[PDB]
């Protein structure tokens, strides 16, 4: 169960650092991308974090637990960055384009990208 | 654009051999896997199919036109089982398992897997 600005900041920073990778990679692979595929490589990025939260739950636990300070949302944000900036996804990008196994945008991939990435829903370990 | 009675048999054989894969995988990658998970992947295998059916085209087009002779559909059935063997899906598999990204199990999927192959929906270039 967790706090929502905690949680919120994790999120916030870690799909927006995703996001930005995704936008370098695409000046330069994207030349031949439709919308729907770009969008699609988005909705990824969005469900990255979802397969992985429980993996970077327990890292942000034991640094959170290593600050002997209270946490404020302050230090939430921090931990989130450092996981949008240290997380290589153009491999995958680059498996999915070199293999055309880009998925093909579905309706519900489209309802994980109309939300507010604060929303994006996950579960827990 | 091709006459169906061959186009099946090409279908019919390329989604097989796919899935001869994908069960000769399961049986080792399995009770670590939901049901879903075991049906996310089958639709990846039509999928691949009817993402790189160009690339079968251009290859059956040419070893059909060195026949001699037309064709029948035992050609087809053929070229359409090779198409079905000379690949190995395995490390598809395995990347979508490591980097814990089997697709979500959505609508679509299970319409395409309902689908008798021979109706697996593949549009012509």
């Amino acid at each position: 169960f967790l706090n929502k600005a905690f949680e919120v900041a994790l999120k916030v920073q870690i799909i927006a650092g995703f996001d930005r990778g995704l936008v370098k990679w695409l000046r330069v692979h994207g030349r031949t991308l439709s919308t729907v595929q770009k969008k699609a490589l988005y909705f990824v990025n969005r469900r990255y974090m979802q397969t992985h939260w429980a993996n970077y739950m327990l890292w942000i636990n034991k640094k959170i637990d290593a600050l002997g300070r209270t946490p404020v949302v302050g230090d939430y944000t921090r931990l989130g960055a450092e996981i949008g900036r240290r997380i290589d996804m153009a491999y995958f990008y680059d498996f999915l384009k070199d293999k055309n196994m880009i998925p093909k945008y579905l309706p519900y991939m489209e309802e994980i990208n109309r939300m507010r990435p604060a929303d994006v829903p996950v579960k827990y370990m």
